[PDB]
């Protein structure tokens, strides 16, 4: 198996959501993960795995548990707090057989505290922490941004830091421990560049009025004269001169960039604009610039765009696409991702592992 | 210094929003991170650091700065591909004097392609990779979800799995080697999930109209008596029947939760419902059940929501809230982040470096 954590051992306990993408992103990196499932996926994330079934209520399924556990580097759970406990399999019962094992916990709400009991989702996660309030435009409600800042990118991303970094601790104390994470913690790190601009006028929590968020002219999508966006990240006043520059206005009879009183009359000026020629226009204009200027691609035209087509972000599976192994490594290189394959037998992964 | 990093050693080049916020995380889990800049910081991002200062077009700067990295286990840059080399730091130079570097290349295009060398923002790179496009209403134009997902979701915490990665595989092949964490792959993975759901029918293309993006009337912010918000995550069936109930809605008075043609009668009855109370009414109802509905607070209000108290999710800085080490350790825990303090001397560093 290709890839920096070549040798590395993962049991996954299967559960929803940001657990199964941390444990993906594992195996792309080249690591052996078993995921124990209730007695062919088509689910793509599914892939860089070897899918097993027991029942861990049974003392037969607890006992094959505790052994693939036993050989393993970490154990990945998203259940409730106090479900693997229940089970025979918590933190105390799997130390007595290897406590050299990384215990990963992917909750919402965390370990403790008095919503850790509580079902809940995405939304509510960054509900909770100001995250969900920042969203969207200020004559709307919050918008979701999907499930990509709780779920992933501020739970599996940080269960991923955590395992990887009690890895390195290991390697000097030769000893695991649990990590607790929480994607209400997770997703607060995340966002800590606003809890910093808070501090310094940077930031305010008034919706859509910000640098980052659909406030700021240079700073959001345009839509064009085809019903289709570009998207503006012009921000240093260089970028912004060849976004005007590209558009054919004259910078002398256009509000200043940061004259935030007349936003309004620039948003407008660049609305007309952008409205005046096609989405595809806009990426021949801007070509080899420093304009920010980029054409806003559903998924279906992703796959065409060339410096997709020149990396290889892609690879064709099933459907159709599914992103390749990030980051990449000079070195030791992941390989395309292997397909959920069928069923294994249990005690075969045991005498593969011995 | 606590946490699970202590003993890491990393330089990081003075940059903007990915690069330091992975250096950040790595400072807050312990290691020991200094940061060179050009010739005190009130950025709490730059907590959990040592500044230094070279000027690395200089004879003396290069020589420094090369005499750090010597030392160092981790590199952090992200300039345009070429900027290092050019100036002497590019990863064949460092092998030279240290070849168990883990050298971290963090960019939104990534090292090579046609648009490698073109500026950009974290709006950009989500625009060309149908991130963008999924996100907000379908009456409205993409807004941008912060810069939440290409410079910290699929940016930062990709440039941290790699290096943390990189530095496992070190462990037995004795060497260093580079990782190209480019925003526009690594978002991709992050959303690798709805690339999943795409080729099973379980995600469209079509804006505001899927489970996730608030096409789903239990899946969304409503606006309560008060012109604030809540969050509703209901989506397993018993989720969804308790939100009904705290709601005193009969569920057979409403159209059944998944007959998406009478979607926009469910959510106009959720709308009257939510409407009719205001949010911090909600927030009481539904405490504790597994309703899955939320305030939505912002973030002046979060310090004071019980969970986030409890778990000390933040802390106070400067006069405001920073968020604490994300995730957590059972054994070597991460401490309160340390203030960025004044500069420093870099013959001072090297010579603390034994």
């Amino acid at each position: 198996m290709a890839g920096p954590l070549s040798g590395l051992r993962v049991v996954e306990l299967a559960g929803i959501g940001p657990g199964p993408h941390a444990a993906m992103i594992l195996g792309d990196l080249g690591a052996d993960v078993v995921r124990i499932d209730r007695p062919i996926s088509r689910d793509a994330m599914l892939r860089n795995r070897r899918i097993v079934t027991a029942d861990l209520k049974s003392d037969q399924g607890l006992e094959l548990a505790l052994k693939l556990i036993a050989k393993a580097d970490v154990l990945i759970e998203g259940y409730r707090p106090g479900v693997t406990e229940r089970l025979g399999l918590g933190p105390e019962e799997c130390a007595k057989v290897n406590d050299r094992l990384i215990y990963a916990r992917m909750t919402g709400w965390g370990q403790t505290g008095p919503r850790s009991q509580q079902a809940g989702h995405d939304i509510n996660y960054i509900s909770l922490n100001g995250i969900l309030h920042a969203i969207g435009r200020g004559d709307e409600r919050p918008v979701p941004p999907l499930n990509l800042v709780g779920d992933f990118g501020g739970g599996s991303m940080f269960l991923l830091v955590g395992i990887l970094a009690a890895l390195w601790e290991r390697q000097s104390s030769g000893k695991g421990q649990v990590v607790d994470a929480a994607m209400v913690d997770g997703s607060s790190v995340l966002i800590q560049m606003m809890w910093a601009m808070r501090a310094t006028g940077m930031w305010t929590d008034t919706r859509g009025a910000n640098m980052l968020d659909g406030g700021a002219p240079y700073y959001d999508t345009y839509e064009c004269a085809d019903g289709r966006y570009v998207a503006v990240g012009a921000i240093a006043p260089q970028f912004y001169a060849a976004m005007l520059a590209g558009l054919g206005l004259d910078a002398a009879e256009l509000p200043p960039q940061n004259d935030r009183a007349r936003w309004p009359e620039l948003r407008a000026l660049l609305t007309e604009a952008f409205a005046s020629h096609d989405r595809d226009h806009w990426g021949a204009v801007f070509a080899n610039s420093d304009a920010c200027v980029t054409p806003v691609l559903a998924f279906g035209e992703v796959h065409n765009e060339p410096h997709i087509i020149e990396r290889n972000t892609f690879y064709e599976a099933n459907g159709g696409w599914q992103p390749m192994p990030a980051p990449r490594f000079s070195r030791t290189a992941s390989s395309q991702p292997r397909p959920p394959a069928a069923t294994i037998d249990i005690e075969a992964v045991l005498t593969d592992w011995d």
